[PDB]
C-alpha cells in the first residue's frame, strides 16, 4: 500500500517519535548508506531517544505489518542497515552509550556506538583492548553479531566469540538479557538482526603485554602462477607450524600481479625477525625477490593506522561508501589449501580480471591461531577451525555493470569447485555474505548443521518474522 508510510509516520508522531517519510525533505539524506549498488527504500525511518520509544516503533511497524529494520552506522556490504524495501527502519544513533567495569573487566557499548569512539574510550580509560574490524567508523553491534575478525584476532578472537551478554528488545517490547550460554545468545551469535532489536551488549577486554607492536608488508613481485601457488602454500605451511606465533597476523592479496600481502605482529617487538626467519626462508626459495619491511609504532598508533583516523573522532569518522559485489568463502585446518586449487583461485580471479568498468578488490586473511578451540556448534555462525577468510570483490568505476555480477561469480566458481573435489564443504563469513546465494547455498555456507536449530529459536522469540527483514534473515519453520 501507497499509503502504509501515512499510517506508520502518524503511529510514530502520535508516540512523541521522530521519524521521517520519503515526501520529508530529509528523506535523501536520511537513506544514506556504505553499498551504493543497493537503493534504500524503507517505508519511513524512526529515530528512538530510548528503549520506550523503540518499543513504540516496533508496536507501529507490527499494527501496519511491515516488518522492523535496525540501522547502525550504514556498513552492511548486503545493505541490510535497510533490508528489504519496504520495512520500519529505526535508526539507533542515539544509543550511543559506553561504560567500562573495572571490577569484572566487562565493556558495554550500546546498540548504535562506533568502533573507534569505545576503543578509545577503553584505552584512554583503562589501558585496555577489544579486537575489532578494520574500520572505526563501523558499528561495533553489527560487526560483532556477524563475526567481526580483526587483526589481533588470531590471538585474542573475534569479536563474536568474545560478547558475553546482549540486551534484547523483542518484538513485543519485552527487554531480555541474554547471556553466554542460552539459545538467545548463541542465535545472535551470527544471527542478531533475526531476535530483535539490541540496546546494549557486553564484551570482555583485554590488555596488550607490550607498549609497542608491528605492522610489515611481504612482497614477493610479479610470479609465475606456478610460483605464487607454492607461495601461497608456504604461507600456508609455516601459519600451521610451530614458528608461527599466534599473535602473527596477515592478509595476502588476491591482487596479483603483483604478489604480496600486509601483516602485524603483537608479540615482543625485538622477536619480529625471529618470528619471520623460517618463513623468508622458505619463500626465498621460491624467488629471490621476497623481501619484508617493517615499523614499530606503539600500541594506539597502530591502531590509527589499521582503522583509519575515525579512531580518535567521537563517531569514528565517515561513511564513505562505493558501488561493489561480495563474495566470501571460509576454510578450515580439516582443509589445507593444494598448490592447485591456490593456483585455481588466483588463475580464475585476479590474473583473468580483464574489466576496466571496475576495479578488482580482493584479499585473504590468516584465520587458525584460537579458533582451533571452537567447534562449529558453539555458535550459531559456524566458525570452528576456521584457518582462510577469502573475498573476492571488485568496486565500479562508475554504476555497477549489468554484468557484472555474473562476470565475477563466474570467476571463482572453478574455486568453489576445487575445495569441494578436495572435500571440503563451502563455508562462508556473515559480515561478507553473498547477496546472490539461494537459501540452501548460504544457510549451509553460514549456518551448516545448526541451522534447523536457528529455526526453532527463531520462532520462540519472534513468532509474527517482525524482524525477518533483509534477504538472508532466518525464517521460521
Ligand atoms: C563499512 C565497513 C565495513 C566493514 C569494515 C570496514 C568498513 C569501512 N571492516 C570489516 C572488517 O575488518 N571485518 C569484518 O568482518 N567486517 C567489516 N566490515 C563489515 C561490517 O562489519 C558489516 O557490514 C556490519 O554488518 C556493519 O554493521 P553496522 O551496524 O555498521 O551496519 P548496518 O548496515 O547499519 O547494520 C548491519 C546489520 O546489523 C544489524 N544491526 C545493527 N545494529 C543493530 C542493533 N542495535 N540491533 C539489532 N541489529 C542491529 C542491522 O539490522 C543489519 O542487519
Ligand atoms: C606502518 O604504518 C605507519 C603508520 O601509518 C606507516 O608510516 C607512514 O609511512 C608513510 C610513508 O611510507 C608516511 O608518509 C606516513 O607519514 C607515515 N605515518 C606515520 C604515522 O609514521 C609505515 O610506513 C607502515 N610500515 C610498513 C607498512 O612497513
Ligand atoms: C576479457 O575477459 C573475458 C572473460 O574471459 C573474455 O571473454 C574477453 O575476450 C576478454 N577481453 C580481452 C580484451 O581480453
Ligand atoms: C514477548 O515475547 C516473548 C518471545 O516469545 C515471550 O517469551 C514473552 O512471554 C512475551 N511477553 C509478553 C508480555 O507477551
Ligand atoms: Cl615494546
Amino acid at each position: 500500500a501507497q499509503n502504509k508510510a501515512d499510517v506508520i509516520s502518524k503511529c510514530l508522531d502520535d508516540a512523541g517519535i521522530r521519524n521521517v517519510i520519503d515526501t520529508d525533505s530529509s528523506w535523501a539524506q536520511e537513506t544514506v548508506m556504505f553499498q551504493k549498488r543497493l537503493k534504500p527504500d524503507p517505508e519511513a525511518i524512526a529515530f528512538p531517544e530510548n528503549s520506550d520509544e523503540v518499543a513504540s516503533a516496533l508496536k507501529c511497524a507490527r499494527e501496519s505489518k511491515v516488518k522492523a529494520n535496525a540501522l547502525g552506522p550504514a556498513h552492511s556490504f548486503q545493505g541490510n542497515g535497510f533490508g528489504i524495501p519496504g520495512n520500519l527502519v529505526i535508526n539507533m544513533a542515539a544509543f550511543d552509550e559506553v561504560s567500562y567495569d573495572k571490577k569484572s573487566t566487562l565493556l558495554t557499548f550500546g546498540g548504535g556506538t562506533h568502533v573507534g569512539p569505545v576503543q578509545k574510550y577503553l584505552w584512554d580509560t583503562a589501558g585496555r583492548h577489544v579486537p575489532h574490524v578494520r574500520g572505526a567508523h563501523v558499528g561495533v553491534t553489527g560487526s560483532s553479531i556477524g563475526g567481526g575478525f580483526g587483526t589481533t584476532s588470531r590471538y585474542l578472537g573475534t569479536p563474536m566469540d568474545n560478547l558475553v551478554e546482549i540486551q534484547y528488545m523483542l518484538y513485543n517490547g519485552t527487554i531480555v538479557n541474554a547471556k553466554k550460554g542460552s539459545d538467545l545468545f548463541w542465535a545472535a551469535q551470527g544471527a542478531g538482526a533475526s531476535f530483535g532489536i539490541i540496546l546494549s551488549t557486553k564484551t570482555k577486554t583485554f590488555k596488550p603485554q607490550f607498549d609497542k607492536a608491528i605492522n610489515f608488508t611481504l612482497s614477493m613481485g610479479d610470479l609465475t602462477p606456478e610460483a605464487g601457488a607454492k607461495a601461497l602454500v608456504a604461507i600456508q605451511d609455516y601459519s600451521l607450524s610451530k614458528d608461527c606465533p599466534d599473535t602473527w597476523a596477515f592478509r595476502w592479496n588476491i591482487m596479483a600481479p603483483p604478489y604480496d600481502g600486509t601483516g602485524y605482529f603483537y608479540g615482543n617487538p625485538s622477536s619480529f625477525d625471529s618470528v619471520m626467519a623460517p618463513l623468508v626462508k622458505k619463500l626465498k626459495t621460491i624467488s629471490s625477490n621476497t623481501a619484508v619491511k617493517s615499523t614499530v609504532l606503539p600500541w594506539w598508533d597502530l591502531e590509527v593506522a589499521v582503522a583509519g583516523p575515525g579512531m580518535n573522532q567521537p563517531n569514528g569518522g565517515a561513511l564513505g561508501g562505493r558501488s561493489f559485489y561480495t563474495q566470501s568463502l571460509t576454510t578450515t585446518t580439516d582443509h589445507p589449501l593444494t598448490v592447485k586449487q591456490a593456483q585455481i583461485l588466483f588463475e580464475g580471479t585476479t590474473l583473468a580480471f580483464n574489466r576496466t568498468d571496475m576495479t578488482k578488490f580482493g584479499y585473504m586473511d590468516l584465520w587458525g591461531g584460537v579458533s582451533r578451540s571452537i567447534k562449529d556448534s558453539d555458535t550459531a555462525y559456524a566458525h570452528g577451525k576456521n584457518l582462510w577468510l577469502i573475498r573476492w570483490d571488485a568496486n565500479a568505476i562508475g554504476a555497477y555493470p549489468s554484468d557484472g555480477i555474473s562476470y565475477m561469480r563466474a570467476s571463482i566458481k572453478p574455486f568453489e569447485d576445487s575445495l569441494v573435489k578436495g572435500g571440503a564443504k563451502l563455508r562462508g563469513f556473515v559480515n561478507y555474505a553473498d547477496t546472490e546465494l539461494t537459501e540452501k547455498e548460504w544457510s549451509s555456507r553460514l549456518y551448516d548443521g545448526n541451522f534447523e536449530r536457528l529455526k526453532q529459536i527463531k520462532a520462540r522469540y519472534d513468532p509474527e518474522g517482525l524482524f525477518i527483514n533483509h534477504r538472508q534473515s532466518i525464517p521460521l519453520p
